DNA sequence: CGGGTTTTTGTTAAGGGCTGTATCACTGTGCGGCGCAGGCCAGATCCAGG
């Protein structure tokens, strides 16, 4: 991580600075977008489904009010 | 042999937020029996006052 701020630590600086004058300063999705972008440019179309189902917290991970159900609905106590 | 040189990886501390684990007084499994509690009411049942 260190190392891969010490590698991209220029392009660090150029999605930043791109990011306040396209869209606004939206860190987070604008490499996200690019990364979709670029596994449609590398031809993976159901591994980006799985991303945008993971960024909505569909494929795995279970939203959780659903945990919740599955802990009140099966008589499951909170230490089990 | 090792200065140079490019990068890897770390530390520095002020804040923040997510996740992990300790802490607190308590549980239950240690034993058996039974119709019974509460309340109401008609039918005996006793008790002294003549």
């Amino acid at each position: 991580r260190r190392a891969q701020k010490h590698r991209l630590r220029e392009l660090k600086i150029q999605v930043k600075e791109f990011a306040d004058k396209e869209e606004g300063g939206d860190v987070k999705a604008v490499c996200l977008t690019l990364f979709l972008l670029a596994l449609r440019a590398r031809n993976e179309h159901r591994q980006a489904d799985e991303l945008e189902a993971i960024m909505q917290g569909r494929g795995s991970g279970l939203q959780p009010a659903v945990c919740l159900a599955i802990r009140v609905n099966t008589f499951l106590s909170c230490s089990q």
